[PDB]
């Protein structure tokens, strides 16, 4: 949280107009005299340009900054401008090179109008009454026809999942979701209570449909489940998996949420990976944990960190570590692509949810991955009543998202 | 537009068409539309659409489809907001229900012709033998957008061959705080980038 503060409370303010940056000083008494502005342009994580400019703004003043002609490539992707204010010299409370402020903008987008290279190969579908198998190369994917989930996958002789890939609509309650609700004295208004009461945490799936079809150049799986509790259908998930000659699966998901059920904490999938890698690399917001109503301090870019850093050791364990606006995530040989929020650690939601202290958590078999098409905000106006603003509640009813899972 | 792809595939119990276009202007791709039509034994087509809007292009007024129908019917019946013209930043007075009115009533004779007659939150619309189902906003009259756009007065409009139908997955707000500067609030601007929608067209 500390960063979100730091950024919001920063003393310099920016506005971008064309290729001119307007800087506003919120200092009342001092002049920007230990301040440098670093600027920089990059295309999907790739740096194309940098500058540095000394700030000469008086308290309550403005400074105009015109940027050099900015490169612009043919390549697809998003072009982002990022600026940082630096304190070149040390003060009594800061080191040299301390960053006092920052801001970023999206400059342009070159949309990708390029269709992939027609698959050399073609996947084979092997049916059975238990499942559908897809093979292509060393790669194989299995979908269980009884459950409707992708139960396993192999690269070579190695299995990748410990747990099937499945829909997730809940979260290990944050302090704010709980509020002052106790086992003794239940607060029926607390998000958790609502969710609890409505069956979110204990709803059971229901295969409505599960089919395989052979396309000209790919296999197409199609499923549908209903989550229900006491004969009430809470949600409905409709997917399509489409594996192609490239050995890429494209998941497309479409949820329907009942108008009359408390809005879900989230909407995405999760699964337990078999692997355990040392780093995580992604192209999205970061580097730090960021939620929807708490992500202004985060920057879009390519981040690479140790797994350990993707977990936030809140003494009272709960959902944590999320990173939003992710476009690509890489872990081991996996790579997922799209627009989603995600989190990844060695602790299942359930373990988090069931441990009173962080010191009692134990790392699980592999890596737990939660990939969200959507996530509700965290709130915080107070911690004893619902504080999540409406804009951050998953109240649309219809939700759509897509992924591309693949390997390297 | 630009055909990027167009394929037919045969499914166990249906046909599946798949397309992709790019709209561009001066080598800039503004939008990208990706659909799938899926016709089944029921003789129902399900359209599924997915638009990508360039971050750096003014947000579009809308996002949907249109076409000119050959038929011309006397009534329009729908299940959604109405009965009156309603836009996104202007629909609190409207009620969700089943409305049935004369075609004539689906056009708003603003003396200075412009986009009009929209009805939001529609779940089902019926015109002649057609029935469309989903979640969309729509409008329907005898005037193309172009005709509206090119006529200074309403008295000069002429009804066109059949019925023009505009079905929107999304529509930007109308504004009004004032009429001499942009007045559409941000919440009503189509600024997401990624837009998804689906329809079911069929007959009775």
């Amino acid at each position: 949280a500390l960063t979100e503060a730091k950024h919001q409370q920063q003393f310099f303010q920016f506005r971008l107009s064309g290729q001119t940056i307007e800087v506003t000083s919120e200092y009342l008494f001092r002049h920007s005299d230990n301040e440098l502005l670093h600027w920089m342009v990059a295309l999907d994580g790739k740096p194309l340009a940098s500058g540095e400019v000394p700030l000469d703004v008086a308290p309550q003043g403005k400074q105009l900054i015109e940027l050099p002609e900015l490169p612009q490539p043919e390549s697809a992707g998003q072009l982002w401008l990022t600026v940082r204010v630096v304190q070149p010299n040390a003060t009594a409370w800061s080191e040299a090179g301390h960053i006092s402020a920052w801001q970023q903008w999206r400059l342009a987008e070159n949309l990708s109008v390029t269709l992939p290279a027609a698959s050399h190969a073609i996947p084979h579908l092997t049916t059975s009454e238990m499942d559908f198998c897809i093979e292509l190369g060393n790669k194989r994917w299995q979908f269980n026809r009884q459950s409707g989930f992708l139960s396993q996958m192999w690269i070579g002789d190695k299995k990748q999942l410990l747990t099937p890939l499945r829909d997730q609509f809940t979260r290990a309650p944050l302090d704010n979701d709980i509020g002052v609700s106790e086992a003794t004295r239940i607060d029926p208004n607390a998000w958790v209570e609502r969710w609890k009461a409505a069956g979110h945490y204990q709803a059971e799936a229901a295969l409505l449909q599960c089919t395989a079809d052979t396309l000209a150049d790919a296999v197409l799986i199609t499923t549908a489940h209903a989550w229900q509790h006491q004969g009430k259908t809470l949600f409905i998930s409709r997917k399509t998996y489409r594996i192609d000659g490239s050995g890429q699966m494209a998941i497309t998901v479409d949820v329907e949420v009942a108008s009359d059920t408390p809005h879900p904490a989230r909407i995405g999938l999760n699964c337990q990976l078999a692997q355990v890698a040392e780093r995580v690399n992604w192209l999205g917001l970061g580097p730090q944990e960021n939620y929807p109503d708490r992500l202004t301090a985060a920057c879009f870019d390519r981040w690479d960190l140790p797994l350990s850093d993707m977990y936030t050791p809140y003494v009272f364990p709960s959902e944590n570590g999320l990173r939003c606006g992710t476009r690509e995530l890489n872990y081991g040989p996996h790579q997922w692509r799209g627009d989603f929020q995600f989190n990844i650690s060695r602790y299942s939601q359930q373990q988090l949810m069931e441990t009173s202290h962080r010191h009692l958590l134990h790392a699980e078999e592999g890596t737990w991955l939660n990939i969200d098409g959507f996530h509700m905000g965290i709130g915080g106006d107070d911690s004893w009543s619902p504080s999540v603003s409406a804009e951050f509640q998953l109240s649309a009813g219809r939700y759509h998202y897509q992924l591309v899972w693949c390997q390297k």
